[PDB]
C-alpha cells in the first residue's frame, strides 16, 4: 500500500560532481529497486543552507538522510574523525576490508547509535593531495601561524605544529583563499580541485599523508529507517553501499583524466613536496597526538587501536602485492 | 510473482570468498525482493561442471553463473580480457575501468553473441607468482616446466618454453606432489594457504600475472529480460554490490592469512624472479599481444583501450597511493 518520500541534505553544493553523483545515483537506484516506494529527494548546500548542518538535520530528524563526512563532526565528539581517514593510515583498498571485515561498520555504529544516527560508507576519494599553496613550505617555521584549511585529525596535527586550521565548507573555500582569509588549503585532489579554480592564486600544490583513504558518510535517522518495511530497509543499505563503492572508481577514473590535462594545460601549477624535516615533525605530532587522543577515553584507544592493528596486518598483504607490482612495473 | 531461479558455479561447495560472492548476492536479491526473485546456488559437487558454466548460461538451463572470464579463451580469445592482464591494471583502477572507462560496454560487445550478459563477480586484488619446488634463477629455468596457470599469462610462458598445463583444482596439491607439475599458482595467501601448496612447495613468488584478477556473473539474456524492472535492477545492484565486498573479502582474508603464514610456516621462502626474467617475459607478453591484436579487430580495441587507459589510471596510482607507500 504506502509509499515512503524522504529528503536527503548533503554538504555539497549543487551539481557537485562525484561526491552530489554518488547521492543522486543513491536515489535513483532506490527508486527503481523500490518501484517508486521509496524516494529520495536531495538538498544541496543552496537549499538548506547549513553545509555542516548536516548531522542536525539526520539527529532530529529533519531530514532522514545526510551525505557528508564523519570528520566533520569532530567538535561534536573526536571520535567522529576516524571513521573518515587518519594521517599515515590506510589506502583506500585497506580501508573497506578495515570496514566490511575488520570491524569497522560495528565500531561505528556503537559511536553514532548514542545519536540514534546510522552511518554508513559513503564514497572514498582515495589518497588525497596535500594542498595548495602560496608560498613554499621550506621548514616547521613556514607551518607556524599558516591559516589553513584542512579537517579532521591532520587538522589537529598541524595545529600542534602552529598552524591555524580551519573547516571551512567547499562553497566558501576559493573566496577565503583569494582574501587570505587562509594562506592554503586542502580538498581533495585532480578529481575535483582544478574546477575550484585553487590554481589560480596558489600555484604550489603539495602531495599528501594526510588523508590516504578518504570515505565519506551516509548517516540515516534510526527512527525513519525503522519506519521501512524490511525489504525497503534492505535495498536503501544495498543502494548505499553499491553507490560509495562506485564513488571510489569515479574519483579514481576522474583523478586519471585530470591529471592527464594538469600535466598538459597548467604551466603555473608546480608540484611540490614537503621537506623530510617538515615532515619527520609531522609524523612525530600525529603519534605524539594519537597517544594523547587514546589515553583520554576508552572508546578512541579502542578504536585507534583497531585502526592501528588492522592497518599493520593489511598493509604487509598491500606491500607484498600491490607495491611491490607498482615499484616494479 | 515469484521468480525461482538457479545459478551454477565453477567452486565446489562452501569454497570461501568466491563462494561467500554468490552467496551475499543471492541473499541481498532475495531480502531486497522480500522473496519475490531467489536464487539456488550449485556448487561443482552439484552440476558436476565446473567449467561448465558458460554452456549452463547460455543455453538457458541455469539463468546464472559465476567463474571467470578467461576460462573461456578456448571459445574466444577475447574473453580472457575481462579477468585480468599480465602487467595490466590493479583492481581500484580496473574498478574505474570497468564502470567508467568502457570496459562494461566491450564486455557486453563481446558477450551479447552468445546471449548472455556479464558483469564483475568480485575482484582478487593481486595475485602471487605461484608456488615453485626449484627456484627460478633464469629464463632457462622456465623451459620445460610444468605449471598451472591461466589466462594469458599461460600463453606468455609457454611462449619461453614452459608447459602450461591443466589440472581441475581439487587436484592441484595432488598434482604437485605427484610432479605432473613442477609449479602452480592459485590466487595468493587468501586462498592457498587452505590447498596446503606450502607443504610441497617451499618457494612462494610475487606476482606479475594477474595484478587484478576480476571475476565474473553471467546472466542468461532470456532470463533476465523476463524479469520486471525493479527486479532487474535489484538483482544489478546486488551484483555489483557483492563483487565489490569480494575485493574487501579478499584483502581482508589475504591480510588475515598472510599473517597466519608468517607464524605457522616457517619454510615457505618468499621469492621475487631475478630481473632478467621478467624482462623476458615482459618482452614476450607485449610480442605476443601485439600479435593477437593484428589477427582480431575486436581483440585491437580492446587492449587499446586497456592499454590506453591503464596509462592514463596509472600516473594517478603511481602519484596517490604509490608514493605514499614509498614513502611512509
Ligand atoms: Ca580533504
Ligand atoms: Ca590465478
Ligand atoms: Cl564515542
Amino acid at each position: 500500500d504506502k509509499k515512503y518520500r524522504w529528503k536527503l541534505a548533503e554538504t555539497w553544493g549543487p551539481n557537485f560532481p562525484i561526491f552530489g553523483d554518488a547521492t543522486k545515483n543513491m536515489a535513483k537506484m532506490v527508486k527503481e529497486m523500490s518501484n517508486g516506494r521509496l524516494t529520495i529527494r536531495i538538498d544541496s548546500s543552496n537549499k538548506h543552507k547549513s553545509a555542516l548542518g548536516i548531522f542536525d538535520f539526520v539527529k532530529s530528524g529533519q531530514y532522514q538522510m545526510g551525505h557528508s563526512a564523519s570528520y566533520y563532526w569532530k567538535g561534536k565528539n573526536f571520535n567522529t574523525m576516524f571513521f573518515t581517514t587518519v594521517p599515515f593510515g590506510m589506502i583506500a583498498s585497506e580501508q573497506h576490508a578495515w570496514f566490511y571485515y575488520g570491524g569497522g561498520m560495528e565500531l561505528m555504529k556503537k559511536v553514532y547509535d548514542q545519536y540514534g544516527i546510522m552511518s554508513f560508507p559513503g564514497g572514498n576519494t582515495g589518497n588525497q593531495m596535500g594542498g595548495w599553496f602560496k608560498k613554499e613550505i621550506n621548514s616547521v617555521e613556514d607551518l607556524k601561524g599558516l591559516k589553513m584549511r584542512i579537517p579532521g585529525f591532520a587538522g589537529e596535527v598541524l595545529a600542534k605544529l602552529g598552524a591555524k586550521p580551519t573547516n571551512i565548507p567547499s562553497g566558501e573555500l576559493y573566496t577565503a583563499l583569494e582574501r587570505n582569509t587562509i594562506d592554503a588549503l586542502e580538498w581533495v585532489g585532480p578529481s575535483l580541485d582544478l574546477r575550484m579554480g585553487f590554481h589560480k592564486i596558489a600555484p604550489y600544490y603539495y602531495t599528501g599523508w594526510h588523508e590516504p583513504g578518504t570515505e565519506l558518510q551516509f548517516m540515516v535517522n534510526q527512527k525513519a529507517y525503522n519506519s521501512l518495511p524490511k525489504d525497503l530497509q534492505k535495498i536503501l543499505t544495498v543502494a548505499m553501499k553499491a553507490a560509495a563503492y562506485d564513488m571510489y572508481s569515479q574519483s579514481m577514473h576522474a583523478s586519471g583524466v585530470n591529471l592527464a590535462s594538469l600535466k598538459k594545460d597548467y604551466p603555473n601549477v608546480q608540484m611540490r613536496s614537503f621537506p623530510k624535516p617538515v615532515m619527520e615533525a609531522i609524523v612525530q605530532a600525529n603519534d605524539e597526538l594519537l597517544e594523547e587522543f587514546a589515553a583520554k577515553d576508552p572508546m578512541t584507544a579502542e578504536i585507534l587501536k583497531s585502526l592501528n592493528d588492522y592497518k599493520h596486518q593489511i598493509r604487509a598483504w598491500t606491500n607484498l602485492s600491490d607495491r611491490a607490482y607498482l615499484d616494479n612495473f
